[PDB]
């Protein structure tokens, strides 16, 4: 699972 | 599990 | 696990 | 388990 | 288990 | 465990 | 086990 | 077990 | 087991 904030 | 905050 | 604060 | 703080 | 504070 | 505060 | 404080 | 003040 | 104050 890969969860990214930008 | 990768949680990553920008 | 991996968590990163930036 | 890594938690780094930037 | 690594925690790294910057 | 390795823990180091900066 | 390291902790260390800087 | 290593514990350092800085 | 080392403590080392500084």
């Amino acid at each position: 699972v890969q969860i990214v904030y930008k």
